[PDB]
């Protein structure tokens, strides 16, 4: 029950990945369940991104994770849980689409592009824990 039992410590926090097919809405009320702050990963910079990626990257079997990204009432805003704001995101060989009402990353592109999907299409996801 504690943060160790087959558990992985990475940047000194607990995280891990599901392999379950659960809707976004399923998936994030599972993490805040906890209460401890528990989300979807979080993401405010390339830099993070970067480093996790190289662990979920899945380059030998690329899955659909979701991650902390949803969209405010409708404003055209790609914000995340805790309201993060990226300054500037990177634009260029992609399309966004819009993010609906909730991102994803879709299994058809290889190099991990991210996609604009209902919050109601069960798949895989990642959560993150903070100490």
């Amino acid at each position: 029950q504690s943060c160790a039992p087959g558990w992985f410590y990475h940047k000194s926090n607990c995280y891990g990945y599901f392999r379950k097919l659960r809707n976004w809405s399923d998936a994030e009320l599972e993490c805040q369940s906890y209460g401890n702050g528990a989300h979807l990963a979080s993401i405010l910079s390339l830099k993070e991104a970067s480093t996790i990626a190289e662990y979920i990257s899945g380059y030998q079997r690329s899955q659909s994770i979701w991650i902390g990204l949803h969209d405010p009432q409708k404003r055209q805003q790609w914000q995340w849980i805790d309201g993060a704001m990226y300054l500037y995101r990177s634009w260029s060989g992609k399309s966004m689409g819009g993010n609906k009402h909730c991102a994803e990353m879709s299994s058809n592109n290889n190099f991990l592009t991210w996609s604009s999907n209902e919050c109601n299409k069960r798949q895989h996801f990642l959560c993150k824990y903070r100490p």
